């Protein structure tokens, strides 16, 4: 029926987005940390806000101090504060940028954006398992952001579906931003998997290693989901045998 895979995963799964036919699912309907996967959901309100003219492009806004020293941050490797929102955009799907979303999200709503992400989910048919916790992913208070292969199938979708852009950036191995700054994307399959153009990966202690998959071919999309891999290699070789099933 669906077939026996052997993934490093502990939750895993991949979707045909034509008719939402789940091709291979394993803890589908387990509850799990998901890190900078919340990155998708802000990437989301940031690009209703442009197309609903809340919202431009070339705004500059000034990067949040993070006060956790571990987390992935644009102003680590640049030293420049002040940003356009395009180059914050590209920063956040990228290289993971938790201060260019948690920027992002200030300016969108302020401290109320999780609200905001939440009242999206709900709107967008995500089921009560997931909560986002904050714009960039990273714990609040002792709390996550957590969600499961299918709720992230269903915003994965309706990012794409709604804004196909986004492919735009998430396929690029490297963005060279608006000021000039080159990033490298996270996304270690693009150019391995043919058709192959995002989508997201994650990575906390926690989280294990994640990564949301997206590939087309003959005009058939399919999302592939990894929550909890156990090396940044074994996220991705999950991966290509779920993408192999997906197209099968
Ligand atoms: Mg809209
Ligand atoms: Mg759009
Ligand atoms: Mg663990």
């Amino acid at each position: 029926e669906q077939p026996n895979l052997y993934l490093s995963a502990n939750a895993a799964a991949v979707y045909s987005v034509e008719n939402g036919e789940a091709l291979y699912e394993q803890n589908a309907d387990k509850v799990m940390p998901i890190a900078s996967l919340s990155k998708l959901m802000t990437a989301f309100l940031v690009l209703e806000a442009v197309d609903n003219n809340e919202l431009s492009w070339d705004e500059k806004l000034d990067l949040v101090r993070l006060d956790d020293p571990s987390a992935v941050s644009l102003y680590a490797i640049t030293q420049k504060r002040t940003w356009s929102v395009r180059d914050l955009y590209s920063a956040m799907l990228t290289m993971s940028a938790n201060d260019a979303a948690e920027t992002l999200g200030d300016r969108l709503d302020g401290a109320d954006f999780p609200k905001e992400m939440n009242n999206q989910a709900k709107k967008l048919g995500m089921s009560s398992k997931t909560t986002f916790v904050s714009a960039s992913g990273l714990d609040v208070d002792g709390k996550s952001a957590v969600s499961t292969t299918k709720d992230l199938f269903l915003l994965s979708s309706k990012l794409i579906s709604t804004h196909p852009e986004v492919l735009e950036t998430t396929s690029k191995p490297t963005v060279t931003t608006d000021k000039g700054a080159k990033l490298e994307s996270t996304n270690d399959l693009l150019g391995s998997i043919q058709g192959l153009d995002g989508l997201k990966t994650g990575f906390t202690d926690e989280a294990g290693y994640c990564f949301i998959g997206t590939a087309e071919r003959g005009g058939k999309r399919v999302i592939s989901i990894v929550l909890d891999a156990g090396t940044a290699e074994k996220r991705f070789k999950d991966t290509e045998k779920l993408m192999e099933v997906g197209f099968k």
